Formats: structure tokens, sequence, C-alpha cells
């Protein structure tokens, strides 16, 4: 058992649904199918370093841009101490520190 020998296939024109978790996309077609797929697979090295963060990119300059928004304003911002914050829960239950 060394030699070898492959080959492809053909089938009725059916629906195909991408084998991809929460992804919703479909195609009818083996050639879009795949096609699309190479934006699921790949690599992203890029992580941000931030305090809750904890997503990744590809392309630096991408990063660079996206890092720009902790370096800049927050959707979560407390009042007392006028802090900022990545999730909500968080800044919720912070006040507690403030309140009694
Ligand atoms: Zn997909
Ligand atoms: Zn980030
Ligand atoms: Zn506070």
């Amino acid at each position: 058992g060394s030699s070898g020998s492959s080959g492809p296939d053909l089938e009725k024109r059916r629906i195909h649904y991408c084998d991809y978790p929460g992804c919703t996309k479909v195609y009818t077609k083996s050639s879009h199918l795949k096609a699309h797929l190479r934006t699921h697979t790949g690599e992203k090295p890029y992580k941000c370093t931030w305090e809750g963060c904890d997503w990744r990119f590809a392309r630096s300059d991408e990063l660079t841009r996206h890092y720009r928004k902790h370096t800049g304003a927050k959707p979560f911002q407390c009042g007392v101490c006028n802090r900022s914050f990545s999730r909500s829960d968080h800044l919720a239950l912070h006040m507690k520190r403030h309140q009694n």
C-alpha cells in the first residue's frame, strides 16, 4: 500500500450549508462555498493586550486602529470615580463599591 488515487464527484443541485458554528451563509454551489470558507479559515496572531478585551486580528494596522477605541472613548463610564470599563455588568456591579 504505497500508491494512491483520488477524484472529485457530482450530484443534483442541492443547497449547501456552511459547516461553521454561528455562520448563517449558504450557497447552491460547491465552488462558491469553498471560497467563502476561506474567511473562516485563517490566522490571527495579533491579540489586543488590553484589560478585559480578548479579541484578535490578522492585520497589524487593523489592530492599531481598534486599540484606539480603548485609548479614547468608552461606552461605559462611571459617575463618581468617572472611570472607564469594557463591560456593562462590571460598571453596574462596580457602583456597589461607591454606595454602602
Ligand atoms: Zn460560513
Ligand atoms: Zn481591544
Ligand atoms: Zn465608580
